[PDB]
């Protein structure tokens, strides 16, 4: 009766707590494991069965057979820089390129949000100031820099560093991921940990 599984930062930051409690409520029998994990490192603890769930960013195409993906929300990511920016009251892309980024973590790799979001638009490669591949990390850092770096909402709404930090009001697209339930579709999914994935579900919305 033992759940073991890994969250993205931003399930981890609001949806996890509030599910965890909802939870326990309802199955007061059962011990959870939670871990940090995001796509791909998840895959071969998912494979193994060291996971019996992941929740995290993905994108469908690159999840390997084994692996089914219930896609629970679309993620909204934001852009984030140091409160007085020079660019903080920016709205295009194209006002953003001559800026440093710390590349933050992503499924496809550090910084493949804003690389992806600049190509779509024609502009050329946004510049790399500094990979930071660590979410716990990301936000102190901004605010002690003039990089700009993206993160989920979530993570801007919650960190020590908030007051110091500000979001780019953006009205060009950036490509949020989707996040996903990621399991081994062998696996028959428990009652309790279904009963689990649905709670944070309901409280992610
Ligand atoms: C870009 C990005 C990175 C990570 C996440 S998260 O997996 O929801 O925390 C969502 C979106
Ligand atoms: C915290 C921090 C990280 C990186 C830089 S920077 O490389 O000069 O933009 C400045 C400050
Ligand atoms: C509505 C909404 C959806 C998703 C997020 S995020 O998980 O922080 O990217 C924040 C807000």
């Amino acid at each position: 009766g033992h759940i073991t599984f890994a969250a993205s930062p931003a399930i981890a930051l609001a949806a996890l707590p509030l599910a965890l409690a909802s939870f326990a409520r309802e199955f007061p029998d059962v011990t959870v494991n939670v871990r940090d994990g995001m796509y791909p490192a998840v895959s071969p603890q998912l494979r193994d069965g060291t996971l019996d769930f992941a929740l995290t960013a993905a994108h469908k195409h690159d999840i390997d057979t084994d692996l089914e993906a219930q896609p629970l929300y679309v993620s909204d990511v934001v852009i984030v820089g140091q409160r007085q920016h020079p660019m903080a009251n920016a709205t295009r892309l194209a006002e953003l390129q001559e800026c440093r980024w710390a590349f933050s973590s992503a499924p496809r790799g550090p910084g493949a949000i804003i690389r992806n979001a600049f190509a779509r638009y024609g502009l050329p490669e946004p510049k790399l100031g500094l990979v930071c591949e660590s979410f716990l990390a990301l936000p102190g850092v901004v605010a002690h820099s003039d990089l700009l770096t993206t993160m989920p909402r979530t993570l801007y709404e919650r960190n020590a560093f908030k007051d110091q930090l500000c979001s780019i009001p953006l009205q060009d697209a950036l490509p949020n991921p989707t996040i996903y339930v990621l399991r081994r579709h062998d696996l028959p999914v428990t009652p309790a940990a279904a009963g689990l994935i649905r709670w944070i579900q309901h409280h992610a919305l």
